[PDB]
């Protein structure tokens, strides 16, 4: 009812969310890595391990997709152009030097939600490898190409409920690897999709009713299979690992990061996956000095919300009457994952809120200044360099000096558009120049 109006009165911000106005919101509760890691309740190693399982996947994903030292990663590139773009838009100076990390070119989904869903893919297919007794970790995997895995592979199914790109990595992966897969789908995703989906050999069910009870209707079908794997702390990992390769490309380009260079990280948010795992990775290898920020649509605050009030997943966005629609598709998530708001909050320097128009004004303009083409969620980070630059209390809170500010990193997170058909992009770019 009304009592939103109780919610306002005791967390104020609460109020600018319900007006879908531009929100910024520094965390006073941000943490050094010692004061943070209890709760997130993973370590360096349960992520060193992850990237020895991906070592291990290297000679066999270099020969299942040619693209593919075997490692599926993204360029991350300086946009001088793009940033100076920034500066005569909107009127806030950005310290220091923004990049651009592009997961939206990542092999397999243009998505960052290949690296969480082929980690999990391959997880699963070595586990029951090495139960067969087909594999030990010290083969050479190219063998899980063999006559022999194939059919192994082929007797064990995967099932998926996403509509996303998660959905899309896992449903490759997973056709790759050989195993029967059915992702599980909307009629509402894009046609594109659903034709690389099966394109692929993988077995795609569309919903148009009850898209919720389909899909949890589908893990109880696959809970009397003990053959049937049904797709998270896993995920998670999956993302973690992009820390270590970051900080691997920053030391081959001769990039410092320092408590006089540091370096701050804009990550577009759903339901807090993706953003969480990154954020998590990029903490154990940079430390103290990478300052992470989540991003999202004003009209999908999720995270922000659930941070904010300390609610977490007790509160989704509709609640508060927000409607969650947004040209930002992926980002559209109502309410936020309870696991990553308390395993994370400690680690985020806060959390801020755009509208579609400044992700399109935004999109246009990356294109315009450095040929970057992409889709309006990937934009979400490049808001917050000048949230981050404009705010002084921020700065004197964590102490940064106007020479520290100046030697900066300021890093955006894109997150997908880089298999955007050509209509699709045209769509795009036809709402803001």
């Amino acid at each position: 009812m009304e009592n939103i109006q109780k919610l306002i009165a005791r967390y104020p911000l609460v109020e600018d969310l319900v007006a879908l106005k531009e929100t910024t919101w520094f965390n006073p509760g941000a943490t050094s890595l010692a004061q943070g890691l209890p709760y997130v309740g993973l370590t360096e190693q349960d992520v060193n391990a992850a990237h020895d399982r991906l070592a291990r996947f290297a000679p066999y994903l270099a020969k299942a997709f040619p693209q593919t030292g075997g490692m599926i990663e993204s360029d991350v590139v300086a946009i001088p152009a793009m940033q100076k773009r920034l500066e005569k838009e909107y009127g806030q100076t950005i310290n220091g030097e923004m990049l651009l990390k592009k997961d939206s070119h990542l092999a397999i989904s243009g998505s960052i939600k290949a690296r969480g869903g082929i980690y999990e893919v391959l997880t699963h297919a070595e586990k029951l490898a090495l139960e067969a007794g087909l594999l030990t970790t010290d083969d050479d995997y190219s063998v899980l190409l063999s006559p022999e895995f194939k059919q192994f592979f082929s007797q064990y199914s995967i099932a998926v409920g996403s509509t996303g790109n998660l959905g899309l990595s896992i449903g490759i992966m997973s056709a790759c690897i050989g195993f029967k897969v059915t992702v599980h789908m909307s009629a509402d995703a894009r046609a594109w999709k659903k034709a690389k989906l099966r394109s692929h050999g993988v077995t795609v069910v569309e919903y148009e009713d009850d898209y919720g009870v389909a899909v949890e209707q589908g893990r109880k079908a696959a809970q009397s299979d003990p053959n049937c794997f049904f797709i998270s702390r896993t995920l998670f990992l999956g993302y973690a690992v992009a820390g270590q390769r970051l900080k691997a490309q920053f030391a081959q380009q001769g990039r410092v990061v320092d408590a006089s260079h540091p370096l701050f990280v804009y990550l577009p948010c759903g339901v807090g996956g993706g953003p969480g795992g990154v954020a998590f990775g990029l903490k154990l290898a940079f430390g103290d000095n990478v300052h992470c920020f989540f991003a999202e649509p004003t009209h999908s605050p999720c995270m922000l919300l659930g941070v904010y009030t300390g609610l977490h997943d007790a509160i989704s966005v509709q609640d508060i009457g927000i409607d969650n629609l947004t040209a930002a598709d992926g980002l559209a998530v109502g309410r936020a994952s309870g696991f990553v708001g308390r395993a994370m909050e400690r680690l985020l320097d806060g959390l801020y809120t755009l509208d579609d128009q400044t992700m399109y004004d935004m999109l246009g303009w990356l294109a315009q200044e450095e040929g970057i083409r992409l889709e309006p969620s990937a934009l979400a980070g490049m808001a917050g360099p000048q949230r981050i630059c404009a705010s002084v209390a921020y700065q004197q809170r964590h102490g940064f000096s106007q020479t520290q500010l100046g030697n900066a990193t300021h890093l955006v997170w894109a997150t997908g558009g880089g298999m955007v058909p050509e209509d699709e992009m045209e769509q795009y770019l036809a709402k803001g120049r």
